């Protein structure tokens, strides 16, 4: 699914507390592996783990829901 922010964090886990891994730029368009629940951004506490193997927050990408549209993360 495609990134919506004007470049975003990938983190180490899910939430603002967590080190920031790498970053994408708008335009981007990431695999998400699982979703975990975690930090508020904005209404959506939803985080995404990436094919990358971190964590974006879903406020961030354009997945036309904010709940679940994959497996959560176990
Ligand atoms: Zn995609």
């Amino acid at each position: 699914y495609p990134i919506t922010g004007d470049g975003v964090n990938c983190r180490s886990g899910p939430g603002t507390s967590y080190s920031v891994v790498k970053s994408y730029q708008k335009g981007a368009d990431v695999a998400i592996t699982c979703q975990a629940p975690g930090t508020d951004v904005k209404g959506d506490n939803i985080w995404d783990k990436t094919a990358d193997g971190c964590y974006v927050a879903d406020y961030y990408i354009k997945t036309g829901s904010s709940s679940y549209v994959t497996a959560k993360c176990d």
